[PDB]
């Protein structure tokens, strides 16, 4: 408050040391200025108190988080993990992707990738709009054999005609602990690492 | 803005006539008014900042929902039989917004096919909105196969027809920050609006 | 509000087309300019901060559905539901009824009738302060006998002085639903139908 | 219905300049100096509704806001009692002390509804803030106290001097109360308080 | 009242050779009212940031039941009543501000003596949360009590300030001297930005 006033308080001894002796200001627009003043140093004051408002959401989000501890949220990555439970007969699930586009794409070819860089399946299912769209793979080859439990990457490519478009990929991370760092509160998604709130664009 | 409002006063201390030179007390009348502007600039670029925040706290806390199942806009109503014996055929429930109150209100129910299996009156419904769980019967009677129907409400009131939207139950699997945020990916369905959702059981 | 930036240009050009070159016009830029430019844009911003608080305000709104589903709120009314378990030997228990004071009485009376009318309770409470109180009927008739299960109708008398005082009966609601009206986010009943947040006086 | 309030005052003033030619043609632009004021003010009283219904949305949000648990507040009632099962262990409510001063000589005498001392607790030194803790439900002599309620008393001490203490209580939350003032807890056997008023949410 | 003594006072020298126009009064009472919003909106935004505090506080109620990382050296060993029950230890935790690629936890029990020596590698600056199998030195089941952790974290050949951290439960939201307050029970009471990692 006192940073802009003590500066713009310069400006009065200024312009009243500094005035005509012929023909002075009128004091009328004197008290425009001490109001307009105000109406700055009001505003000022306003940003102040509105940031701490946002850090109090924030940290009211990050104990929030804690609502959905043990679950797992899609972050930007790449990290794919695909395997099957203890009991007999489970299908090899691969953990939920998703892309994000910034502008819907006609054409959307999303190609996955095991830790050798084999390609193991293309999805061709059509256009994707703009948005985080997600999906949960079958986990099966291109030929329809269940993909072995591993580690997987997607990449996935959208065109506009020919034109390239940026998308963000996602990948479904497990949330074991929320662990506040040196930035802000951070999401502990164990193998991914620790991400922000605000980058999480869906929830399983 | 602020910078652009500088170079119009650069630009008058630049040019101000040499022998008939401009008043000196409007300095810090002028610069105070630029700073309101600049100040406003610095405030209205945070508030946008707390609504993308609120965005990201609605997608989140939505969790309990994600378990819940909810009511979303759609004609579509799901109808099966548990695998247990003697198990109650089950039905997803519907509903309906009325801006209008009406006294008549019909619900055709109908299979995949388009075909009328189901003709039920509801009666006198007050403006808000109503909710109806079907019994997975047909018209004659009997138990409906399983599967998904299509049901159409119309609500009129002493014979003029009024808005009436059939309501679908689906179940939630996630919330998505789209285009916009809020979404309800519910699987089949796809995204819903939260704002759009009807009712949460 | 738009139309301030878009008039005031149309009255400048004007005024910079007629000139009149003996006697220019150097108040157009002495303080129409920095002034009144700034001054409009004073105004044509403050239409965003309305139109982002409406937008935040319209996000608001719809964390009430955000939030839990209500576990039974207490609201006005005189009905007492009553019943017994599934289990043998189990105690009849019925719903919670209240009253609201505005002033506090020196005697409260309670009066429990069946769905016949006839009176089958007489409770003397106790003392009460103005506000909000809830209790729960024992299921007990005058004679201390199980009263038959349905639907009960609960009157509370109370006065301070000898003057009655305004008593509102208050009764139990089990919340079932979050509808959206036309006046905002409101709770449902089930039987009852539906509810604002304002008229509940508590939430059990 | 302002803007004619001034809009027609230019134009009744100056309807009349131009017929008698006292002209400046170049202040004639202070309607739009003037329309801005009034709308300059328009809109900040107008987000004061805005500002007012983001005000109830919060206290809508608090009352949404439910959790059953328990709370530490003032007073002097320990509870004590048995489970149905057999064998079961007496199991009292917590009780504390809110002290604004460090205390080093603190004694907490737990009376039944006799009047006499069951038990003497001896707390010790405490710092400044609120200490809960929980009375093991058992009398001086060891053995099980009867089943009701009894009186702390604790009294706090820092080097000789008595200092004032806070008998504190362990309550459980029944209900949220919408008064003449906002939110109360409703704790059932001791009423309703504030949040503020809670020592510890437990 | 501020501007209005300043008001009053302004009618004084008036200068009737130049007074005070309408347009100049109407502002400067319109530029007065400018000021009188702004400031009732500031501190009508002051109760909202006690309203947001209040609802931050309503929702660390869930952090009751689930236990915060702290500074410490103590981990709880302990075994289920029941039969086949296997010891489970409490986690652990260090707190880095440098790289570290070699990290030793030796873990000694309650007299001192070291049970178990355990190589965690490379960690990146911030919290890192581990546990404890249970295991001592030679693979045995550890028996239940409380054990004494030391973190040494280094990185090229020099050791770096490593904080050891260990799991406390909370048991209740305490308010406080200052606000709000995480008891922990055993730990004691503890604040919320302290917290490294909620579990």
């Amino acid at each position: 408050a006192a940073d802009l006033q003590s500066s713009f308080l310069t400006l009065l001894v200024a312009q009243l040391k500094n005035q005509d002796p012929t023909n002075p200001l009128q004091n009328n627009e004197l008290t425009t200025q001490l109001a307009q003043i105000s109406t700055v140093s009001g505003i000022e004051k306003l940003n102040t108190t509105l940031g701490a408002i946002s850090g109090q959401i924030d940290n009211s989000q990050s104990l929030q988080a804690t609502t959905l501890i043990g679950h797992g949220v899609m972050v930007p990555g790449t990290t794919i993990l695909a395997g099957k439970g203890a009991e007999e007969g489970a299908v090899t699930s691969t953990t939920p992707f998703g892309v994000e586009l910034q502008q819907p794409a006609d054409k959307v070819t999303a190609t996955i990738t095991d830790k050798d860089g084999r390609v193991v399946r293309t999805l061709e299912i059509g256009e994707l709009r703009a948005g985080v769209h997600t999906f949960t793979w079958d986990g099966k080859q291109t030929d329809g054999t269940t993909v072995p439990n591993g580690s997987y990457n997607i990449a996935i490519t959208a065109s506009n005609g020919g034109t390239q478009l940026v998308a963000q990929p996602l990948q479904f991370a497990l949330v074991q602990g929320v662990t506040k760092g040196s930035n802000g509160n951070l999401l502990d998604l164990g193998t991914y690492g620790t991400t922000t709130l605000d980058e999480v664009r869906q929830i399983i």
